[PDB]
RNA sequence: UGUAAAUA
């Protein structure tokens, strides 16, 4: 199977191989670890003529290549380190193959690495390849990642067909593992004409987004990346139910966003919130002072309070002193107060 | 003291 040139190289008995040795070998050394490996290092630092040499053995099995554990990486050092002729006549031998390559476990690399390094005309052409499975790709392991990467390098127009896609599914897409990842990209990469119809669906369900698995990281994304329309009208869900979600898992990232990136205004009315309002016998303050979750977000308001209200929370905080030593998360709440005092 | 992505 192996060549003698393959195989003996292995057996480390060629200590000192050159590139322009393993002539009528690529392939093979390709499609072999430490041979690919050795390919790459030589690659980096190669000359034109001898990268040259290299690739008149690739580029009509790329394909092959492309989709093989060791191979994969032969072909993307085409795309970084590779010359201008070269980068597109591997693009020739991906056409009509980028699905196929989009969900594939090595393949997704190649057509990644492509993205960043092609012009727009073979990017453009990538993408239309994918008319038809946007959402297919949305949900797979490897292809998420290339959508991703289409977001991230292609022009956002051509990137419409993938708007089209989310629009109706944006609630279902942002609680999925992968779709999360690519609604974030959108809301960093697309025009207006895209983000809006995908904000209106984020508002529509944020309640349940905010304290969903998935959910409430891309809500966290609009809060620390977003318009301050977009961002206080996800201020407005929290307002009112400051004290309950963040005694939650999820919700309670959301909320300390919140409290991080919302207007002044915002902000003081949320400390205020569980300043204000009781709990019980006491304060909300206090009961999230001893959860889990919640004394996270005491420590946030805490740490973004202007100094007049900081006082107020100090002087709510300040009676419970002693007993919050006895709870475990209150413990947590102690060491934040010697920074102030 | 608390939550998310892929190859030797």
């Amino acid at each position: 199977g192996r060549s003698r040139l393959l195989e003996d190289f292995r057996n480390n008995r060629y200590p000192n191989l050159q590139l322009r040795e393993i002539a009528g070998h690529i392939m093979e050394f390709s499609q072999d670890q430490h041979g690919s490996r050795f390919i790459q290092l030589k690659l980096e630092r190669a000359t034109p003529a001898e990268r040259q040499l290299v690739f008149n053995e690739i580029l009509q099995a790329a394909y092959q290549l492309m989709v093989d554990v060791f191979g994969n990486y032969v072909i993307q050092k085409f795309f970084e380190f590779g010359s201008l002729e070269q980068k597109l006549a591997l693009a020739e031998r991906i056409r009509g193959h980028v699905l196929s390559l989009a969900l594939q476990m090595y393949g997704c690399r190649v057509i990644q690495k492509a993205l960043e390094f092609i012009p727009s005309d073979q990017q453009n052409e990538m993408v239309r390849e994918l008319d038809g499975h946007v959402l297919k790709c949305v949900k797979d392991q490897n292809g998420n990642h290339v959508v991703q990467k289409c977001i991230e390098c292609v022009q956002p127009q051509s990137l419409q067909f993938i708007i089209d896609a989310f629009k109706g599914q944006v609630f279902a897409l942002s609680t999925h593992p992968y779709g999360c990842r690519v609604i974030q990209r959108i809301l960093e990469h697309c025009l207006p004409d895209q983000t809006l119809p995908i904000l209106e669906e984020l508002h529509q369900h944020t309640e349940q987004l905010v304290q969903d698995q998935y959910g409430n990281y891309v809500i966290q994304h609009v809060l620390e990346h977003g318009r301050p329309e977009d961002k206080s009208k996800i201020v407005a869900e929290i307002r009112g139910n400051v004290l309950v979600l963040s005694q939650h898992k999820f919700a309670s990232n959301v909320v300390e966003k919140c409290v991080t990136h919302a207007s002044r205004t915002e902000r003081a009315v949320l400390i205020d919130e569980v300043c204000t309002m009781n709990d019980g016998p006491h304060s909300a303050l206090y009961t999230m002072m001893k959860d889990q979750y919640a004394n996270y977000v005491v420590q946030k308001m805490i740490d973004v309070a202007e100094p007049g209200q900081r006082k107020i929370v100090m002087h709510k905080i300040r009676p419970h002193i002693a007993t919050l030593r006895k709870y475990t998360y209150g413990k947590h709440i102690l060491a934040k107060l010697e920074k102030y005092y």
